[PDB]
């Protein structure tokens, strides 16, 4: 008994990975991901744009039924909802301007102002690591936002996961004066172990079709197929 629409909410504004194109259409790896499985599930699947700190509380009020958004695996959301397998790993990495003395320490970023999607991983992780102890940590509806006061300079810095940073912002004209500051910050207790769909706790069916889905368009070639069209690395990581 599978739903026989699946609405995924996901927050459009995080490229790759989700994004709208000039006519508003959903694209990015999550939006192909996504709909590979949808069509292996042989459900009908809806993408509703949501801000991200929005969508766990709209999963849980039913108003969607997943979520691909990059969503972070990590032990604290998973007492909430669940999680398919994982979809690929995200690393979080520091970005500032090209040049920049910032490394991601407490003695680098007192005083700065740092941007985080609030509701991420990010945001949790920089609130108890540098906003408790003086840095100016600003929390954004959306990651795009970030990138444009970021160029504007009223952000110094800006903390996400590192792929969306390279392949968002870094390598697009915007992001040509800027660079990664300092090595991915890791930290098993917040950042989670790569990104999976989120559910229901309670939808076992719909997490089974997910996993089951991701295991044969993995092995038919299908997830490879569809990753050479974004990246030139392995995504997927371990
Ligand atoms: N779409 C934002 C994703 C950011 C981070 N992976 C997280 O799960 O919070």
């Amino acid at each position: 008994a599978l739903p026989q629409t699946v609405r995924i909410g996901t927050d459009t504004t995080y490229a790759p990975f989700s994004s709208k194109d000039a006519k508003g259409e959903f694209i990015g790896f999550d939006i192909d991901l996504g709909n590979e499985m949808c069509k292996r599930m042989q459900v009908k699947c809806t993408w509703v744009a949501s801000d991200f700190d929005a969508l766990i509380p709209s999963l849980k009020a039913k108003k969607i039924d997943a979520i691909i958004s990059s969503l972070s695996i990590t032990d604290k959301r998973q007492q909430e909802i669940a999680f398919s397998d994982k979809l690929y790993a995200a690393d979080s990495r520091l970005i500032a301007a090209k040049g920049s003395p910032i490394q991601p320490t407490l003695e680098s970023l007192k005083g700065k102002h740092v941007g985080v999607l609030q509701g991420s991983t990010q945001e949790a992780y920089a609130n108890d690591n540098w906003r408790t102890k003086g840095v100016d940590v600003v929390a954004y509806a959306n990651q795009d936002l970030i990138y444009s006061d970021l160029t504007a300079g009223r952000l110094d810095a800006a903390l996400q996961d590192e792929v969306a940073a390279s392949e968002g912002f870094l390598k697009q004209p915007a992001g040509k004066e800027y660079a990664f500051a300092g090595p991915s910050v890791k930290d098993k207790k917040y950042f989670g172990d790569g990104t999976g769909v989120g559910l229901r706790k309670d939808d076992t069916e719909l997490k089974a079709a997910f996993d089951k889905a991701l295991t044969e368009l993995r092995q038919d070639g299908t997830y490879d197929k569809m990753a050479k069209k974004y990246f030139d690395f392995n995504v997927y990581g371990d």
